[PDB]
């Protein structure tokens, strides 16, 4: 398994151990408290008020935890993911992404702790 | 394995068909919005500003995910469990609870969405 | 999980550390030679020229490994159990046992070197 | 998971669905009565009492499983692999063989049984 941080304002992301291989079921669970900027924080599944300004996922909130395995689009993680199967035909590294809009990540404060485990199969 | 909603207004809480026995690994993953009252939504993880007015669970906020072992105290939950072994000499149905203050769910609006497995040990 | 030797010439079999509960998956994978009296050895499922002389377990060869779990009878287990669920209402600890006849266990020889997981469930 | 039959009398063996990943845990359990010619029959160690004449894997005995890994060379499984991981640079489709000498199988008979599952990481 992996267990690790993620930083709110690595505008690039946090790289993880997990390769996702097909044919692979993973369980995700993410904690913690961060921000895009305000004084408030919230958690993996972000801000459900705050509007999408060019987020790098368009399916998650502002503040949410998302993923890319290998060269994918963002998939979102939130909370995590039960003995998941990934729906597209995609392979790769597992990385971690604090959701906001590309190149305001400076301001963003707090962390998720995140573990990422491969079920049986 | 199991899977169902929690519901926010249900003060009994949600009986699954987990028995955890001594020795087993469990993962939870918990998802979605919920109130005890307010306007607003919270996730799992409950509302970190809102003061503790007499909850089941003093060691999680207000609008948190909760469960007992059979006849425990309630345990936080939260966004959930990562390969999670009992601490204390517990045994029997895992029930999850919607933390709020005994007598006032009635207000209470949203659901969580849990899965709980056993793993591999 | 648990990892031990079933001494061919222990009439009492191995207890083991696995408590088997209600709705548990398991795999069992057993390895080596053993001999019920002769020069010959014989793998985890016996010999199956040999008759049924009085065995433990009728349902195995003469040489196989089988096992109890809690009070009930005899089980074969042969080469071993893929993510196995075990008859409603069986349940205790696993003893592995080496399949000869009653009191005819001193002139045995070798052992099976067996492994047992609780599986995801 | 992978499950099917692997017969003695298949020169080229059997191509299961399996693709062994770098870093996967996986666990086969085999089992059946199989000969590579004589009368009687050996579970999946095969025959401890047959000297090797040119086997398509010199580290088991004749009528023993064994199997490749890709382009790998041949591997023993005998009666099967608990919770195990390749060698390093070992990695694609697992294909499940009887050990026998080559041109030599169409007088072989039976069958092994065999269970592949990947475990948790
Ligand atoms: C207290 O925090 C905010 C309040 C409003 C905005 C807006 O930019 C905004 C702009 C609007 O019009 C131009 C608007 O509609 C009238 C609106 O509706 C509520 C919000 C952004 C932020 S944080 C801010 O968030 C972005 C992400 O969206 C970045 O993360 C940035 O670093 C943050 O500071
Ligand atoms: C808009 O909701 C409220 C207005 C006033 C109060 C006060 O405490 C005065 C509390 C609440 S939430 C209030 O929270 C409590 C728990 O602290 C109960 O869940 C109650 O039903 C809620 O209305
Ligand atoms: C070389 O070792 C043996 C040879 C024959 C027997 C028989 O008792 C026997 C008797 C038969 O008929 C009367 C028979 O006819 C089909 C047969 O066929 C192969 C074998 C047992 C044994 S080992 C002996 O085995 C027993 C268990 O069966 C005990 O484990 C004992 O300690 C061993 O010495
Ligand atoms: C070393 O391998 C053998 C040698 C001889 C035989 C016999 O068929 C045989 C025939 C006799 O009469 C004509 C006989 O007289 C009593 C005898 O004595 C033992 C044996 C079988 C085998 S198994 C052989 O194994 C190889 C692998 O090593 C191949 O799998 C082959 O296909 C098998 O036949
Ligand atoms: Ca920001
Ligand atoms: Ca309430
Ligand atoms: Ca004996
Ligand atoms: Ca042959």
């Amino acid at each position: 398994a992996w267990k690790g941080e993620v930083l709110a304002n690595n505008e690039a992301g946090q790289v993880t151990s997990i390769i996702y291989n097909p044919g692979d079921v993973i369980t995700i669970v993410a904690a913690g408290w961060a921000s895009y900027g305000p004084t408030q924080k919230w958690g993996p599944q972000g801000d459900r008020e705050h509007p999408d300004q060019g987020l790098i996922c368009h399916d998650a909130f502002c503040g949410a935890l998302v993923m890319k395995i290998g060269n994918s689009g963002t998939i979102p993680v939130n909370t995590g993911l039960f003995r998941w199967v990934a729906p597209n035909n995609v392979q790769g590294a597992i990385t971690l992404i604090y959701n906001d809009v590309p190149g305001t990540y400076g301001n963003n404060s707090g962390s998720f702790s995140v573990n990422i485990g491969k079920d049986q199969s």
